[PDB]
């Protein structure tokens, strides 16, 4: 908060703030919105690895950056609907990040 | 599809759909001919460790974050050309992703 003052350092640090909780809220809400889906989608494949739907979507959140992949062999004959889903959402979470961007 | 509506939080969310799905359908499509020619490549070398070419194609599409570098010590003395192809295809898909933002 004490940033407020100081020098022209807080020129570009005042103004993030009217335009970031504005747009950060929406997107986040829609990549949870998705996230949560994709959860409860793993959870679906791996019934009958993605035991609870906490654990689904704390493996989701790693897929953007440090992932959970390489399914375990036979998933009951459901590895390349799996598989898919995957990139799915990878690609989901791209294209929101470069929405985020523009 | 509902944010169409609500308020200015959509004036951004309907513009991307008609310059997103022209421009990332035809990068990706050049990404995934890369990928699959990079995965036929890796089979290639470690026929005589990226056994299917489905196998590669998953290696290759982790390779971009998350790896599966290291090779397996002594591969056939062909390890210094397979960890050149696979630098090569950190390249193409760095400047498809700089291409990809401008």
């Amino acid at each position: 908060y004490y940033t407020r003052g100081f020098q022209h350092t807080g020129i570009y640090s005042v103004m993030i703030q009217k335009v970031i909780l504005r747009d950060l809220l929406r997107f986040l809400l829609v990549y949870l919105v998705f996230l949560f889906g994709f959860a409860v989608a793993l959870v679906s494949l791996s019934r009958e690895p993605y035991r609870s739907i906490l654990d689904a979507s704390l493996e989701l959140f790693k897929f953007t950056i440090g992932m959970g992949e390489l399914a375990f062999q036979e998933q009951l004959r459901f590895r390349g609907v799996v598989l898919l889903l995957l990139l799915a959402y990878v690609l989901l979470t791209y294209v929101l990040l470069l929405n985020m961007l523009i």
